[PDB]
């Protein structure tokens, strides 16, 4: 055990498994609706809103430093605002990309 090495062990495993985000063939770059997220809170997935990006979290839990509890309660739902009341510093575009699964457009 060697403490703080969480993330960089989620970057090894971004890099050695494929399709973290689920979207099984499909690209990331789709617009995605706020209702479309609402429906990603069970099963093989669970979809949260970081600043418009939308990210299949799921995979995250077990390394997510905060703990799988808070995490969770960014199922479904746009999650900038606990984001930013935690830790509004921390690069989720980086350490999250290959979660990436679309982006939310109000319009959709
Ligand atoms: C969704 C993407 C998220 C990522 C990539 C992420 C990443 C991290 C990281 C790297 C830390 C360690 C502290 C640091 O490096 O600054 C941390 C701590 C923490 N996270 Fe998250 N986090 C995410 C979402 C959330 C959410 C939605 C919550 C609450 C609902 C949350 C709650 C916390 C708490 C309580 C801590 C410890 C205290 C704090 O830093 O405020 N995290 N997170």
């Amino acid at each position: 055990f060697e403490k703080g090495y969480s993330q960089m062990d989620w970057l090894k495993l971004t890099r050695t498994h494929p399709d973290l985000a689920g979207l099984k063939g499909q690209l990331n770059r789709r617009l995605i609706s706020l209702e479309e997220v609402k429906q990603h809170k069970t099963g093989d997935s669970i979809w949260t809103v970081l600043k418009g990006r939308v990210y299949n979290i799921a995979p995250y839990m077990k390394f997510h430093p905060g703990g799988v509890d808070m995490l969770m309660k960014a199922a479904g739902k746009d999650s900038t605002a606990l984001f930013n009341k935690y830790h509004a510093w921390v690069n989720f575009e980086f350490l999250l990309e290959k979660c990436l699964v679309g982006f939310l457009d109000p319009n959709e």
